[PDB]
């Protein structure tokens, strides 16, 4: 919750920005504290406020990295480990020969899309009327 994103803001919105594996997987192993439900928590929010301000471009490129999060701590609790001990093999995953987990990650990320074009509408009913 609170203070976690006060101290790693900057941090969390910088992963967000990235996009090729091994980018986003350095970045990771760099700064570790960052492999939590608190990140994804925050991309997703995130996403909603860039979608409602119609910033939709970077929603997307945002939802990518949100999605790499929530596979990331998906595959720890599947494994039963700490998704800070395990989150490379997510990349390796990915990237195998067979393009079946990939193809689910893709399904996923097309998804969550449409919910945050779902949630940002809400917003404003939430108060256009």
């Amino acid at each position: 919750h609170k203070t976690f994103v006060e101290k790693y803001e900057k941090q969390i919105k910088h992963f967000g920005m990235l996009r090729r594996w091994d980018d986003s997987q350095k970045y990771l192993s760099d700064n570790v504290h960052l492999v939590c439900e608190e990140t994804a928590n925050y991309l997703v929010i995130w996403c909603i406020d860039l979608e409602v301000e119609e910033k939709c471009a970077l929603m997307e490129q945002v939802a990518h990295q949100t999605i790499v999060m929530q596979f990331i701590l998906e595959l720890a609790k599947s494994l039963k480990v700490d998704p800070r001990a395990c989150f490379r093999q997510f990349f390796t995953k990915i990237k195998t020969a067979d393009r079946q987990y990939m193809e689910g990650f893709n399904d996923e990320l097309e998804a969550f899309k449409e919910r945050v074009r779902g949630r940002a509408k809400l917003r404003i009913e939430k108060a256009m009327k």
